[PDB]
């Protein structure tokens, strides 16, 4: 049912107004909004923007520090172990004792090894035996720390931590001294990194990857520096739990040449907490930064560099933790780029100097070098292009001060890179290679842009920026309202009204008869395809329960109720969700729920740590978002073969009619039948017309849904979206508390944001949607009067032969711009133009000379008839480029770049469990290798990230948890769950999935135990028959060991635990699809809060709740066995007791035999493949986007054990086709019987972006992965 929604009443919008604005407006000259690009202009805003920034930060003369913790190196390095720690530290203690100290730091740290030198013997084996041997002592309260009472310490010292316990300024940029100071340093930094110190896939991975990286990295004092930090980050993480902060530590690495001295300090675990440290080292070559260093203590034929106390918190803590990791990735995904660019690898020198430089900014994790690469991604294209907003990106690149020496070189870096490639083969970024392709170089800045973690986004600087713009931009609007009321704001100007003011057409100001025009040329296109129209809006299924969709109980956020201190409420989806179906006596459908909640208004807030580009609002707010993007997608869907990329052909499409008309050539005709010979050009514009601007009006919707003609007969549906869009017209934006405290704890900006506020918890806002989804609106909106520009063109210049075509993908869009030129540069045209601007066409004075600039003011003019802006920055313009077209496509192709999925893996873990994670850690590296990494950059990764899982739950061999030492059989034999090989391989992780493991196990051990009954088959099968005990036992792949969860909702408790486990048993069929009704869809829900993989989800940033909340207890009890809290070692020999004594029964047989009968012959193909490589030099392609691969499944299983009649009505109702299900289990069952009970049914239940060449088949895929496996030579299978 569709309700009246009053609806809009049709205006006289007519195309002539339009086109004789448009000639008065073409009559005047106009100034472009690009600037030419040439080197020298460059420079000189380079060189103003320096004075500009010099004038107004205040000078500092000495530069802050930018290395978190020094150390040297001079020989190779060993990893750190309980009595290397111990031999290392009583080395130190002696080595500082005899030395001299100068200042209070020098005191601290002389008093702290002298008192760790005289701690008893008792207290020794207290301080490095492990927690199960640990006794507390008088000196020693926890196990790696120690205890220092005032008497010990003297006096300055405690000056020291007295000065812990209890404006802004820039370096002088312009100078010519602080640039070479900061250069030498870094460069001396650099060079000291760069020094030496002193299956098929496994053949190529040794014969390129392991040879010309991993060989040349492996001696250099980058490793092992990264090598030793990782060691300095983990002896800092496991001082930062609860009850060891309180206490100071000592501890010592690189044979007594390293040592680390932890104060107390607050425990990471509660936030804003920063664990402070001193750390002590020889000076020599390496992360040294003498100017920064608090003293340089004086020892015969020696130096000790002591540094200042060094305050890191949580994220900069987990960052240089697998820095180290961070860095080797980044130089391999350079490496997989250098060779796709030139086809030969990177020499010795170039390896070693980029992984110095990636090192380098891996270990400086700070928001000004993020900022600066950030924007230098978009500053590089726009250097190289003819016009385009360069000094708008070299004026961003000054916002921030330049703080530390690190900033200053980079900045001299890039601004020598920028003014070389404004001169214009394109100069490398950290080495002295000349790269073939740009695309190369936008990688690189790329890659180094996300060797920043997404963490210190945010900040209260962020949130700061985000909120002030919101504001401002709100503030805007109200005086545009005051200033012209609220009517005309609304509803948008009349033709007459901008004529009359000619000062209307500005942003937050659309024109009616603009919005008319463009929805009549939208609908010139879409009359014919009227019918599919209207089937499409329908098949949006208006009619079904809202809340049984999958997108309304997800996990994407939304604003609560209004609390009474007056603070929206951020949380869950699911959450609200829950709440509404609680207080609701039915499941109501999209249009009931937009019909119950009309009244109430649209409540906006900000997202608290997950944050500028997640505005959260309210469920009505949801709900009318959905309808609205729900029928906009619907009817864009149609026209997205030609306009709306989503897609490639669309893009392609465009491009081709381009050239095609370009290498056609034009003759104009005269009065005198002198025909003119035109030569025809193309310009290209890569504008990001279609994103969301804080400044704009959704009204404007409005009116084009009252015109855009659907092939529906009622306009019951168009009155109700556009009803929807009257109502996300106002909004409430609420401040969050944490910027509230943080402004409550002066500036007239700050007093101005403030007075938007009436009661200081929130503020309306009009016409601004708030980053809500309506990008399929937006896009449908520019498409339109990008058509409505054409037209006005088209009809401008009836005699003109004129070209042009506009792609829309997502945010970027494509404007080809084909224009008129003189070939024999004589002044016939210009005669010509004489003639017609005296024949009374005016207009004809922009068309003159440079007829593409006139075209662009004209189509950026009515594009700004509505709220659309074409950004002066981020523009850029060029004539027919080769690279130019390649990097869009490859944009447009390559959604995401494989490296951050890369780094991301090492940054984040679910902490479920070894398995848990490992698989998450695996199942990160395959995404990558889908979306373009090379399969030995995967390879490379996957060997990371499988380390790193085993060094944190101490499974790799000669570990406390290693399975070999108890479960008698070999590591590589042993089952994921308990510790395991866990490597494989990149491909047959890819190719069959991340469990293969288990199972080609299980099965090998069945024929083991099938053919040769053989005892240590016998016991494989005992540990698997252990883990599916564990997973019995365990409440809703073979089975798994239950590790402990660190927790906490509002409804997460709403009823008990046995009666959800009691309703799962009973009502079987919702485990596999959702239930319609409110009754039990509300128990489902419920159900899927207190799931274990989602509370690791919704908590995933907790201030440690979750970061080192779990990588704490590591080697505790945290396993579940027997209804108990045991160790991993515990659970290990448990588990070998069970399969010593394990004894064959047939029904185990029966359920393991099942089980890999369940478990493409992915694994065939890859040992039958064969392949040989041809002596070919390997071409490039372009990327293309391939998919890897009656009723559906669930609803199948779901019928089957449809027990009652709500049940059966619900799995008709989510079935697409409810007649067929039965015919498909009379068919599925006797399927099962060639291959009924419920169990064996219960237990039996990919984009890739490739070449052009690559078919659609995943046999084609998996062929195309194995051909990619050599990074120089082609390879045939």
């Amino acid at each position: 049912y569709i309700p009246d929604y009053k609806g809009m009443e049709p205006i006289g919008a007519n195309i002539e107004d339009l086109v004789d604005y448009s000639k008065d407006w073409l009559s005047r000259a106009r100034n472009f909004s690009f600037f030419e690009v040439k080197g020298t202009a460059v420079f000189e805003c380079f060189n103003s923007n320096e004075a500009n920034h010099c004038q107004r930060y205040p000078m500092s003369r000495k530069p802050r520090n930018f290395l978190l913790i020094q150390c040297s190196l001079i020989t190779s390095y060993k990893p750190a172990t309980t009595l290397s720690d111990q031999i290392d530290s009583r080395r130190a203690c002696s080595y500082i004792l005899n030395l001299i100290p100068d200042t209070p730091a020098s005191y601290l740290i002389h008093d702290m090894a002298y008192r760790y030198i005289n701690l008893t013997r008792e207290d020794m084996i207290n301080y490095y035996a492990p927690r199960i041997q640990f006794k507390q002592t008088q000196n020693v309260r926890e196990p790696g720390t120690f205890k220092l009472t005032s008497s010990m310490l003297r006096a300055e010292s405690k000056a020291m931590l007295d000065l812990l316990n209890n404006q802004i300024e820039s370096l002088n940029i312009a100078s010519h001294i602080v640039q070479s100071e900061s250069v030498s340093l870094i460069t001396k930094i650099l060079s000291d990194l760069e020094l030496n110190i002193t299956t098929v896939l496994d053949k190529f991975f040794q014969n390129e990857t392991q040879k010309y990286l991993i060989d040349v990295l492996k001696k250099t004092t980058a490793w092992h520096i990264g090598h030793l930090i990782r060691d300095i980050t983990e002896s800092l993480i496991a001082h930062s739990g609860l009850k060891r902060s309180k206490y100071w530590s000592l501890h010592s690495y690189n044979n007594g040449n390293v040592i680390l001295f932890i104060l107390p300090s607050k425990s990471l675990e509660v936030a804003g907490s920063f664990i402070r440290f001193i750390t002590v080292f020889r000076i020599g070559p390496g992360l040294v930064d003498k100017d920064n260093l608090d003293t340089i203590l004086i020892d015969g034929d020696s130096q000790w560099g002591v540094s200042k106390v060094m305050s890191i918190d949580l994220n900069r803590l987990l960052a240089l933790n697998i820095a180290f990791e961070k860095a080797l990735i980044a130089t391999a995904t350079w490496f997989q780029y250098y060779t796709e660019d030139q086809g030969q690898f990177p020499l010795q020198y170039a390896i070693r100097s980029v992984f110095a430089n990636h090192f380098l900014l891996a270990i400086c994790q700070k928001m000004k070098l993020c900022a600066i690469f950030d924007n230098l991604r978009y500053l590089i294209p726009a250097v190289t292009s003819l016009y385009s907003g360069f000094p708008s990106l070299i004026e961003k690149l000054f916002e921030r001060p330049f703080k530390s020496s690190l900033e200053v070189y980079i900045y001299y870096n890039i601004k020598s890179l920028l003014v070389a490639l404004a001169q214009n083969v394109y100069p490398s970024f950290m080495s002295r290679i000349v790269y073939k392709h740009y695309r190369s170089l936008i990688s690189e800045v790329t890659t180094c842009f996300f060797l920043f973690e997404k963490g210190l986004h945010g900040n209260m600087n962020e949130e700061a920026k985000i909120h002030l713009e919101t504001v401002e931009w709100a503030l805007k609007f109200r005086e545009k309202e005051e200033k012209y009321g609220e009517s005309l704001v609304e509803n948008g100007y009349m033709m007459w009204e901008l004529r009359a003011n000619a000062e209307l057409a500005e942003q937050q100001l659309y024109c009616q008869d603009a919005i008319e025009l463009a929805a009549i040329e939208l609908n010139k296109v879409l009359a014919t395809k009227s019918s599919v129209v209207a089937n499409s809006i329908l098949s949006k299924n208006w009619e079904e329960p809202y809340f049984s969709q999958t997108r309304n109980i997800s996990l994407k956020g939304m604003s609560g109720q209004v609390q009474e201190d007056g603070h929206l409420s951020s949380s869950v989806t699911i959450i609200e969700a829950i709440r509404y179906l609680s207080n609701s006596r039915h499941n109501p459908s999209l249009l009931k729920l937009y019909e119950e909640t009309r009244e109430q208004k649209a409540m906006a807030r900000i997202v608290r740590k997950y944050d500028r580009g997640f505005f959260i609002t309210t469920l009505p707010t949801r709900c009318r978002l959905e309808i609205i993007e729900d029928y906009y997608d619907a009817i864009a869907k149609n026209i997205s073969e030609e306009y709306i990329s989503y897609k490639i052909l669309a893009i392609q499409g465009a491009l081709e009619k381009a050239l095609r008309w370009a290498s056609g050539e034009s003759f104009i005709e005269l009065s005198n039948h002198k025909f003119i010979r035109m030569k025809r050009k193309l310009m290209y514009v890569s504008a990001d017309a279609t994103k969301w601007s804080p400044g704009d009006n959704s009204a404007k919707f409005r009116r084009f849904t009252s015109m855009l003609h659907n092939g529906l007969p009622n306009n019951k549906l168009k009155n109700c979206v556009i009803d929807a869009l009257k109502q996300v017209y106002k909004t409430d934006f609420f401040m969050s508390r944490k910027l509230r405290n943080y402004i409550d704890s002066l500036d007239p900006h700050i007093k101005q944001f403030l007075d938007f506020f009436p009661d200081g918890h929130h503020g309306e806002v009009k016409g601004n949607w708030l980053q809500g989804n309506l990008n399929k609106c937006s896009s449908l909106f520019g498409v339109a009067m990008s058509l409505l520009f054409k037209q006005v063109w088209t009809n401008l210049f009836p005699e003109l032969d004129c070209f042009f075509e506009f792609a829309h993908h997502s945010d970027d869009a494509l404007f080809i711009y084909g224009y008129l030129e003189p070939v024999d540069d004589g002044t016939d045209w210009f005669l010509f133009v004489s003639q017609q601007i005296q024949a009374g066409h005016l207009h004809w004075f922009s068309v003159n000379t440079e007829m593409w600039k006139s075209m662009f003011n004209l189509h950026e003019h009515i594009l700004l008839l509505g709220s659309i802006k074409i950004s002066p920055k981020k523009t850029t313009v060029s004539p027919t480029n080769a690279e130019f077209l390649s990097t869009f496509f490859e944009g447009c192709a390559v959604s995401i770049p494989f490296v951050k999925i890369l780094l991301g893996s090492l940054s984040d873990l679910p902490g479920l469990g070894y398995f848990d994670d490992l698989a998450a850690a695996q199942s990160r590296c395959v995404k990558a290798l889908d979306l373009g990494a090379s399969p030995q950059v995967a390879q490379l990764a996957v060997a990371l990230c499988t380390s790193k899982v085993e060094r944190l739950y101490g499974t790799a061999p000669g570990m406390v948890n290693h399975p070999a030492a108890y479960l008698q059989v070999k590591h590589t034999d042993t089952p994921i769950p308990l510790g395991g090989n866990g490597a494989m391989s990149i491909m047959e992780l890819a190719t069959a999935g991340i469990g293969m493991s288990d199972k080609n196990l299980l099965k090998r051990a069945l024929l083991g135990y099938s053919h040769k009954r053989q005892k240590s088959m016998l016991y494989i099968l005992g540990l698997f028959k252990f883990l599916m005990k564990l997973s019995d036992e365990t409440f809703q792949f073979i089975g798994k060991v239950q590790w402990k969860i660190f927790t906490e909702f509002e409804f997460a408790d709403m009823y008990t635990s046995k009666f959800l486990e009691l309703w799962s048993s009973q009502h079987v069929t919702y485990d596999y699809i959702i239930p319609k009704g409110r009754d039990n869809l509300l128990i489902y829900l419920v159900r899927k809060l207190n799931d274990p993989s989602i509370v690791t989800a919704m908590t995933m940033q907790s201030p440690l709740q979750l970061r080192f909340r779990m990588q704490a207890k590591q080697h505790m009890k945290v396993c579940r066995l027997d209804g108990e809290w045991v160790t991993f070692r515990e659970v290990l020999a448990a588990a070998n007791s069970f399969a010593e004594n394990y004894s064959a029964t047939s029904q185990d047989m029966d359920l393991f035999q099942t089980l890999t009968s369940c478990t493409y012959a992915w694994k065939d193909f890859l040992n039958g493949i064969h392949c040989d490589v041809i002596p070919t030099k390997q071409v490039q392609r372009a990327k293309v986007a391939r998919t890897f691969t009656q009723n559906s499944i669930p609803a199948v299983i779901g019928y089957k054990f449809a027990v009652t009649v709500e049940e059966m009505s619900d799995v008709l109702d989510t079935a697409k086709f409810p007649d067929s299900l039965s015919v498909d289990l009379k068919t599925m069952k006797d399927g099962v019987y060639r291959e009924s009970l419920p169990d064996v049914m219960k237990r039996i239940a990919r984009v890739v972006i490739v070449q052009g060449n690559v078919e659609g088949t995943a046999e084609a895929i998996c062929r195309y992965w194995l051909k990619s496996m050599s990074l120089v030579k082609t390879i045939r299978v």
